[PDB]
Formats: C-alpha cells, sequence, structure tokens
C-alpha cells in the first residue's frame, strides 16, 4: 500500500526578498574547542604550523627583496610554575589591522590568501600548510586565556597585544618591546596542565611537527634532526638514511631488506618510501587481525601515525611513509577526504609494490626466494580476500613454485610456467604436498608423467586453498593433478 | 647548546579596543560542503535528522497543550526525470524570521535551543538529534540549488519559500499553498545525480536513519520496519525479535548463541545489545576481520557501522549495537570526541562482557566450552597484547584447560585449579600438548606425577604463548613442566 504526500502544490505569491548568511561566531570557536579535533594535543601542531608558515612568507618576501635573511627559529617554552606553554617565531609577524583581521575573523586565511596571490608560481607555493582559517582557535581546548604579542616584519610596525579567552570578544593594544614575529601565551585551563610539561610537550612535538623545516627549540633545546627523505631526491639518500628513518617510522630494531622510494606527480602528488623488515614477522603477528599501518603526511606535518586506508590489507607488512598535497585532508586534519580519490592512490600503490617486487626477483632471485619465503602468505592472503580477478592476477604474478620440469629447488613463476606450455595446451597443472619427493610419488603425479605435461610442485602453507581462489592466470585454468 | 629567545620582555603601552570575532562565510558553507565529511550521501542522514526534530517538536507542542497529535510522517522522493531528491515533513515548520535565522545563521541551531529550554526534564530531551546548526548545509555537497517550503504550525501561520544557490546569498518570499511542515527539494548536481535513483536513496536510509523514530516514506514505500530493540525494556524483547535484529545488524544469515541486553548510567548512558555467532569465526589470518563489529548509534542514528574504539580488539567477534544519547559527537558525527568518557565504556563493556561470560560457564558449562573452542582464539590474543596484567588475568578467568587431577575431557578454570591448591602450595603448573594421551605419556609429566601436585594440560593453539604472557594468576606464578 503505497503511501505519499508530495505533489507540487507551492505557488511563490509575492516580492521575494535577499539575504546574506550570517554566523554565530562564539558557537563556531567552541565547535573548534569541543567537537573538531580527536584529540587537546593537536593544538600544538596547528601553532607550529602557523609558526612555521610565517617564516616561509618571510622568507619569501626577503629573497625576493634581496634582503639577508635573520634567525628563522621556531620556539616552545613550558613554565609549570605559571601553567603556560609559549610559542614563539622569527616570521613575518601581523600588523593591527592583521591581528583584528587574520585572528578575529573566522576561516580567514591570510596564508591562503598569500598563495593565491602568488599564481603558485614560486617555491613556498608547496610548503604552505594553512587553508581552513580555523587553526588557531585550537588552543581553545586547552586555554583559560590566549595572549598574543606580534610584530610585523614590514617597516615601521609597532607592537601589538591580542588577548581573548575565546568568549566571541578579543582585545587588541599597543606593546612594547615585542621582537619581530610573533609570540602566543596559552593560559593552560585545569584539567589541560600537561602541557606546561616538557617531557609531553616534547612527545607532541615529535609526533607531529618531527619534519618541520626551521630550527625548532623547545625549552633551549635543538629538536628536529630528522630530515624528511621522502622528499628529497631518491638519489641523494644513503642507505644509512634509509635504514635510520625505518627504524624510526617502524620503530624497528632490524634493517629493511627492501626499500622503495616512490616520488610521482601523476595523477596525484606521492612522496614515498616503502620498507619489508629483515625480521620475519610470527603466526601470531599475521593472524592478530590488523590492517595496513604507514605513516600518512601532507607537506611534512602527520596527519596520521597508522593510516589503513592507503595500502591494501594484504600489504600490511610493509612499513613506510606517505606524503601528498594533493588528497583533501578534513577539516580536522587528522584525516584525508575523498573516498574514491583515497581508492585511486591505493590502487596506485597497490600497482607499484607488484612491480616493484616482480623487478625485485629478476634483479636478485635468491633474495626474492627468501623474500617470498618470509612474506608469501600475505600474498596467499590477498589473492583469497581480493575479489576482481585482476587483482588476484597481478597479486598471483608474485607466487613461486617448484616444478616437474626443473631441478628440486628451483623456483619458478606462473608466467614462466605459461611460457613453456606446448602450442595447444589449455591449462595450467598442479600438485600440493608436503615436499617435492611426497609430490613425485603421488600417484596422481605418476599419470601425468606418462604425458609431456608440466606440474606445478607447491609446499607452502595454503598453497592449494589459495589456487583454488586464484582459479584461472593468464586465461588459462588451474587444474590440481589430482582430479 | 642553551639557546631560547623566549624572555618576557612584552609591556602593554596603550589603549585597548574590544571587538567581536567574524566569520567569512561563505567560505564557512565551503568548508562544511568539501572538508567536513567522508561520504556526500550523508546530507540524507541530515535532512532526515531534521525531519525528525521537526516532528519531534511538534509533538512535545502538542502533548504538553493536551492536543492530540495529527500525522506525523517523514517523506522521500526522487526524481530521475527532473534530476531531484525531496523531503518533506509534517512537523512543526517555521515561521518567516525561523527561516531567516535557522537556515540564515550559520551554527544557529534552533533545536538545541529548543533541547536548553527542556533542561532535560522532557522526553524529547532524549530525541532530539540536533546541536551544531550546521548539518542543513550539508546539502549543498550535492546540490545546485535547494529550495524550501515551510509552514510553522502555528495557527494562522504564511507558508514561505526559501532558496538558495549556496553561494552566501538566499531568497526569501511568501508561498500558497504550503502544508504545515517543511518540504526541501534539492536540485542534484551532475555527478550527484545519483541520489535521483531511487535504489541509491533506499540504501542510504536504511544505513543512516533505519530506526528513526516517525514513520518514513521513500516513494510512498514505508522505510524503517524494524524497532530498535536496544531501546527496549530487555524482558519484552523475544527470541523471534533478537533472531532477526541479529541478522540485520550482523548482515548475517545465522542466529546469535548468546545475547546480552545491556543497560547501565556510567559513565554514560548505554543502551547495547550483544550478540556472539552461532557460527564459528573462519580463523585463519585476515579476510573481512577488519570489520564485523558492533555497530554505534546516537539517539538512534548510525554514528559508526564497526565501532572500533568502543571494544577491546580482542572482543571484536562480538555483534550488536552500542547507542548512547550522551556520548561526544564529532562535528562530523561520523567519529566520537576522544575522552577518557570514551575509554572509560571500552573498560566497562570489557568489565561487562567478561562477566558475562562467566555467568554463561556457571549456566550452562557444555554450552560455554563450545563457545570456549570456536572463540578462545580471541581471548588468548588479548592476553598476549593486553598491557595490565589485571586485564590479562580478567579475560583469563574466560580459559579452560583439562587437568591431571580431572577425568579426560573435563575442564577446569585457573580458579578451579587454584581452590585445589594445597595449603604449602606455590604456583599453578601446566604442560602443553596436542592431546591428553601425550601429555600423560610426556617425560616432564613422568617425573612430575609422582609428586602431589596437579597440572594443567593445554591442547590449543597458542597455549603456550598465552600462559608465557599471562605469567601469573592470582599472584601465583604460571611454571610449565617443559
Ligand atoms: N604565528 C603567526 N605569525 C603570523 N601570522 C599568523 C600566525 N599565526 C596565524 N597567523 C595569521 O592568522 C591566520 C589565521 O591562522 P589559522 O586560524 O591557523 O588559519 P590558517 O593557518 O590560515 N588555515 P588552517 O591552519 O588550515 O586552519 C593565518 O592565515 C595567518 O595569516
Ligand atoms: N525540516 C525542518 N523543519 C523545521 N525546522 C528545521 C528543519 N530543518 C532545519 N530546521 C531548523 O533549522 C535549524 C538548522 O538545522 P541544521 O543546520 O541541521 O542544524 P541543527 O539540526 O540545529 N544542528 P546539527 O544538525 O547537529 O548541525 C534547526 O535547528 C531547526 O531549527
Ligand atoms: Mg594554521
Ligand atoms: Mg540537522
Amino acid at each position: 500500500p503505497l503511501h505519499s504526500i508530495i505533489s507540487s502544490t507551492e505557488s511563490v505569491q509575492g516580492s521575494t526578498s535577499k539575504h546574506e548568511f550570517q554566523a554565530e561566531t562564539k558557537k563556531l570557536l567552541d565547535i573548534v574547542a569541543r567537537s573538531l579535533y580527536s584529540e587537546k594535543e593537536v593544538f600544538i601542531r596547528e601553532l607550529i604550523s602557523n609558526a612555521s608558515d610565517a617564516l616561509e612568507k618571510l622568507r619569501h618576501k626577503l629573497v625576493s627583496d634581496g634582503q639577508a635573511l635573520p634567525e628563522m627559529e621556531i620556539h616552545l617554552q613550558t613554565n609549570a610554575e605559571k601553567g603556560t606553554i609559549t610559542i614563539q617565531d622569527t616570521g613575518i609577524g601581523m600588523t593591527q589591522e592583521e591581528l583584528v583581521s587574520n585572528l578575529g575573523t573566522i576561516a580567514r586565511s591570510g596564508s591562503k590568501a598569500f598563495l593565491d596571490a602568488l599564481q603558485n608560481q614560486a617555491e613556498a607555493s608547496s610548503k604552505i600548510i594553512g587553508q581552513f582559517g580555523v587553526g588557531f582557535y585550537s588552543a581553545f581546548m586547552v586555554a583559560d586565556r590566549v595572549e598574543v604579542y606580534s610584530r610585523s616584519a614590514a617597516p615601521g610596525s609597532l607592537g601589538y597585544q591580542w588577548l581573548s579567552d575565546g568568549s566571541g570578544v578579543f582585545e587588541i593594544a599597543e606593546a612594547s618591546g615585542v621582537r619581530t614575529g610573533t609570540k602566543i601565551i596559552i593560559h593552560l585551563k585545569s584539567d589541560c596542565k600537561e602541557f606546561s610539561s616538557e617531557a609531553r610537550v616534547r612527545d607532541v612535538v615529535t609526533k607531529y611537527s618531527n619534519f618541520v623545516s626551521f630550527p625548532l627549540y623547545l625549552n633551549g633545546r635543538r629538536m628536529n634532526t630528522l630530515q624528511a627523505i621522502w622528499m628529497m631526491d631518491p638519489k641523494d639518500v644513503r642507505e644509512w638514511q634509509h635504514e635510520e628513518f625505518y627504524r624510526y617510522v617502524a620503530q624497528a630494531h632490524d634493517k629493511p631488506r627492501y626499500t622503495l622510494h616512490y616520488k610521482t606527480d601523476a595523477p596525484l602528488n606521492i612522496r614515498s618510501i616503502f620498507y619489508v623488515p629483515d625480521m620475519k614477522p610470527s603466526m601470531f603477528d599475521v593472524s592478530r587481525e590488523l590492517g595496513s599501518s604507514v605513516a600518512l603526511y601532507s607537506r611534512k606535518v602527520l596527519i596520521q601515525t597508522k593510516a589503513t586506508d592507503i595500502l591494501p590489507k594484504w600489504l600490511r607488512f610493509i612499513r613506510g611513509v606517505v606524503d601528498s598535497e594533493d588528497i583533501p585532508l578534513n577539516l580536522s586534519r587528522e584525516l584525508l577526504q575523498e573516498s574514491a580519490l583515497i581508492r585511486k592512490l591505493r590502487d596506485v600503490l597497490q600497482q607499484r609494490l607488484i612491480k616493484f617486487f616482480i623487478d625485485q626477483s629478476k634483479k636478485d632471485a635468491e633474495k626474492y626466494a627468501k623474500f617470498f619465503e618470509d612474506y608469501g602468505l600475505f600474498m596467499r592472503e590477498g589473492i583469497v580476500t581480493a575479489t576482481e580477478q585482476e587483482v588476484k592476477e597481478d597479486i598471483a604474478k608474485l607466487l613461486r613454485y617448484e616444478s616437474s620440469a626443473l631441478p628440486s629447488g628451483q623456483l619458478t613463476s606462473l608466467s614462466e610456467y605459461a611460457s613453456r606450455m606446448r602450442a595447444g595446451t589449455r591449462n595450467i597443472y598442479y600438485l600440493c604436498a608436503p615436499n617435492r619427493h611426497l609430490a613425485e610419488h603421488s600417484p596422481y603425479y605418476e599419470a601425468m608423467k606418462k604425458k609431456d605435461t608440466e606440474v606445478l610442485f607447491c609446499f607452502e602453507q595454503f598453497d592449494e586453498l589459495t589456487l583454488l581462489h586464484l582459479r584461472e592466470f593468464d586465461k588459462k585454468k588451474l587444474i590440481s593433478v589430482e582430479t
């Protein structure tokens, strides 16, 4: 019994009137403090990003004008006694009009406006982090009061103080002496006093801002120490560098047995590094039912420490970093947005890694065999779980087997088997047994021996199950010899 | 090496001027359409919650005035030819000022102003979904134009038309006829044509809004036939409904082997149903097994289909729903605002489900043993990966073993071995073997059984690894016979 009330009754009768959308500013601020970020700590990531942007703008001006660069630095000070955290930078600072407009207008982004004015023809075009114009207001998560001192690098500019508790009102007054650049003093809330602890702030800086491009000093001590090697030309990164960075991003004590440094500007911008550990995972690690973990960055800022969306699940044995400007960030900057173009990135990363391994098998075959023994279970899992047959056959190119036509211990591919089939032979034949002795004593294989047919010999755990799910390769049916 | 440029040099010489924050209004609307939600279909969830809130206000107004309710309904129509989706509700509607204000001011929430006026003293205090005042703007994700017809239920109210292309201006004009209620007409973009298809919209509705409290119709068809039984008092929900709801929320064709209907207030208000499937996990390594969780709801709106945060990973085999009316939501309403509030909830649920399974072992021990065989791997994993010893020992209360002091096949807990420990004894002794025959003829057992001591026989995959990570139970150390 279909029931509907919807029909076109409505006839606009009258004169119209036009209005502008308004906003409730005090509430928008509270949305930022309460309902936006998953963690209170990211206010440090937001303020450091602003400090980086302010220095990047100053560097752009001075290099364009032929002036010498001064100290370009970001400083953090925790005072536990006073219950404060303080960030100060030596960048462009702000005039009084800039404090009013850029701090006082929600979603107003001076750095986005700077970007648009370049025609993105300069070097800072890809180094500038801010877009949304809300990031500063993250401080009202942890702050009772926020106290800003700023002095613009422009001629004749004095210092100003900017003061707000987040009420929808701020105060501005002239101030001295203020160093060129910006100093933000955060008076922490009752439950937020942990951000006046040096140890705590240190961890927050290291987690989010570790790769920032200007020297960062916490309570007098330099920090970064870590170059973002995914941004560099691959030919410029030593093995020592890849080893130390792998130990960092993977929290591991071993070495990478494989390193793929993948940079592409099309279709998407990708700065990525992927590592395969030396150590072989245990069956417990494998069955622990995890997803992919790869740290995700944009413009050197951490997005997520382990992003599960960027690599397929069968490639969770891989450790590394992926950086992109292209893919747009969620307003909270803790995740990505458009799901189809994420999946475009994942398909590209999947194809690029399968090509990497196919190439490692041709480059060094005995090394690849050891990698297949240690990681081949993941490829078997990936073939079993995949849905599109094209994925199954791509992953299946990595598999290796013995052969009745090769000596004991010699590994072959499905491709190499296909190359060796006779003129009209339509099928890839296989036998799954614990070892080559038991395979060759199979009564079902002895029948094959009367003919000229090659038989694949599969000794690995879940080989047969994998071949039943893969079911064909290169349009040739995979047929157990035991049927 | 001590270098810092921060010292307090600053003094205020000058006069203070006071200012109000402003906002860039068209960009704020752009942020909502682009940078907020992970999927664009969510505009349908947002419009249905607004329809539901309008109906809940009309219901509250009328009941407190002693009035009979008129028909309370939510309708959607897709038109593929015209490229539109339309939602209409018979609820409270909007005067002209309410149109200018509630649709025209970003973050202005009439529903939240309502809830505020009710101060948690009314039925509607727990049923009103809207807080933020942005959710209606989610339609500019998918729309070229949004034309709105509303007529307030205030007697002798005129109808009006609110029209916007989302560009930062909108238009208002009088209209007749407008049924008391609100009708929203969305003119979809080229890429969004999509939601002009009934099949697609039908999928979105059942995903998010399937439990909305008022009758919902899509092209005349009745959408929500399924009651939200986690809200019902537990003893009112019979086995037929659990079986059917289990199949819905788990996407499963079997029956639950166990069912726990759980309500409490601490740390939050929980209304939850937990199921263990009759089938047994296909072990194996992973396939879809990132997945297969409890769904998270708030005020009968889906937050997350697989709620990752609210149960420990080792409890991921559980299916069901957890609904909380007070749970802090992310602005996107796809996530939770992290707190001790979620982590306390996760521990309250872990404690509650461990208590559940202990109790099931005491009611039917034969049924519990089969659950232990099928689902034991999950508790071994949670014991290995747990950080805190007491969580390890809590989960370990669920483990069973055979024993040298019991007939072959009979199980035992660690507690029951502990309670047979003699006066002058010390540790819990265990032997892992493939079966009881090997455990009894083990060389290390013969050198043992001469003594008076009891030894567990552990035949399950990863029993050894599990006991090595536990290391201790009830402050008695776990010692292999090697
Ligand atoms: N340390 C600083 N020095 C100079 N200008 C700053 C500083 N911090 C913020 N500003 C200015 O104030 C504006 C507001 O900052 P913020 O609210 O973080 O927005 P945003 O950085 O532009 N965009 P996003 O960070 O993506 O939200 C910035 O665009 C800058 O123009
Ligand atoms: N169908 C409707 N009928 C009557 N009033 C409505 C309707 N839709 C929206 N409104 C009013 O317009 C306001 C804005 O809606 P919306 O932008 O969804 O904000 P919200 O629902 O208050 N909060 P949230 O949904 O949490 O962003 C609501 O609070 C209502 O007062
Ligand atoms: Mg910023
Ligand atoms: Mg709403």
